[PDB]
């Protein structure tokens, strides 16, 4: 269906996107909103609201650039805002060796159903944050298999 | 101020201070706005955007070496409809020889439509504005907002 077409083509997007940044290590959060709002964290960033591509996503988390400093939310099948606020988790779970990135993603994950992406800087490695725990080492394969679970 | 007239305000300010920074920094960029002769078909060989526009969004288009910076940024009142956009190549005698692809392609789009298109040059960071098939060089900030403003 079209409704169909149209999440199998924004998944795709967004796999590409994570595959050119890990192979370059360029960190990158990526946050989709589902069934609890994301208004507040939204309204905190620049505003898109701008249809996907795997070109814009890349664009965005270029290094030194406007946009590339807080994490993009997706929403409605759009990417509504860039640069935007995450709460930091203070889980003492999550591995000592990663940074604010990934407890920005895990943070989020705590308040909210949404699932986040996060390309790791240091090492190009992509892992997931939902429900308050990080999925790390992703392959291609496994990613994926979480966005169409999602 | 009606809400359309601050709009166009924001919207212009956005264009200016990333042409600003653009210029700066030697970042070539070539921006065509669309005014009365719809761009529809220039519009639909670029990658779709249609975003809220922003300084920001601007400038990380025409990052070098990124998917999006290699041809126009066609702008739809105050939406960025498509990035990465074809425009004819004008063959007029009066653009300055040294200059590159951008610039053709700007008086090109000016050629055939009503649109006003701002050039960075990677090479010189001077800025232009190609309009009416004529390309207006080493513009001045104070001189592009005018122009900008004038324009709507
Ligand atoms: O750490 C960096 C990672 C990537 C870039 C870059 C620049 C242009 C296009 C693609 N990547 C720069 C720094
Ligand atoms: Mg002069």
């Amino acid at each position: 269906t079209p409704v169909e077409e149209a999440q199998q083509k924004t998944i795709e997007a967004i796999t590409k996107a994570i595959n050119y940044m890990a192979k370059r290590r360029i960190g990158a959060l990526l946050t989709i909103e589902r069934d609890t709002g994301m208004g507040d964290y939204i309204e905190t960033g620049i505003p898109l609201n701008a249809k996907v591509s795997s070109e814009l996503l890349i664009n965005i988390f270029i290094p030194n650039t406007p946009l590339h400093d807080g994490a993009v939310i997706m929403k409605n099948n759009e990417i509504a805002a860039a640069a935007c606020y995450l709460p930091l988790s203070e889980s003492p779970f999550i591995s000592k060796e990663l940074g604010t990135r990934h407890r920005a993603a895990v943070g989020i994950s705590e308040v909210t159903d949404s699932l986040t992406i996060i390309v790791s800087e240091e090492t190009g490695g992509v892992s997931v944050a939902k429900n308050g725990d990080l999925h790390r080492e992703l392959t291609e394969e496994a990613l994926k298999e979480m966005l169409e679970a999602e």
